[PDB]
């Protein structure tokens, strides 16, 4: 049975959280939200540096930022030397969207993390880290 | 930092496993592979019943099975009463593709699960289950 595979059950949890995220924030996906968190944490960050926050490829991040910039969420400036390298900022409207979404995303995470104690949450984090490093 | 969010790090692990899965099996995604496992486990299963294995909506499963059936992987039969309700079987070619992919997917899972002991793997499974039930 697929219920006995750890990574199948992982996709069940990931899609349950994504479905709840899409219901509460239909206009801000998790990769879009995480990218905005990184821009607000480091204004003027290099566009390529947002790959880690996006957990995506260069093309997916380029398409994501182009749509975000078209929706008035982010603004970008090019390098005078290499006009392909870009620096990303949050627009004033983008900071309002991000500020309103942070408690919504936290409560969506709390719907699942709340079923775990503090020790179980930190232990879930350590298990996921060991599987990647 | 996003590295301190449990569900962001969960997406990092899920995309790392997906990227490795796409490199080893570029023509069989995880939702396609899991659906084929369910069909081989229950030949003639109802199409709607494959939603749990697909971890998707009805439209995503309908599009997935239509592409799979077009590629000669599955075959379908309709209900004489309600021709929209369908039963799914694996074609002879589909069983060859599934048999060859099972050890490939297992080794992809082992690339990450191998970093954990047996107790840590079962404990990762229990933590994910408690977050959903």
């Amino acid at each position: 049975a697929l219920r006995n595979k750890a990574f199948h059950q992982l996709r069940q949890l990931f899609q349950q959280h994504t479905a709840r995220w899409q219901h509460e924030l239909p206009d801000l996906t998790k990769p879009q939200y995480a990218v905005m968190r990184a821009i607000a944490d480091k204004p003027g960050i290099e566009q390529v540096a947002l790959i880690e926050a996006a957990v995506s490829t260069k093309a997916t991040l380029a398409e994501m930022l182009a749509r975000m910039e078209n929706r008035g969420l982010v603004r970008r400036e090019h390098d005078a030397a290499d006009k392909r390298r870009r620096f990303v900022w949050l627009t004033a409207e983008g900071e309002k969207v991000l500020a309103a979404a942070i408690p919504i995303g936290d409560s969506v995470d709390e719907e699942f993390l709340g079923r775990l104690s503090a020790e179980e949450q930190e232990l879930f984090m350590q298990l996921v880290r060991k599987m990647m490093n």
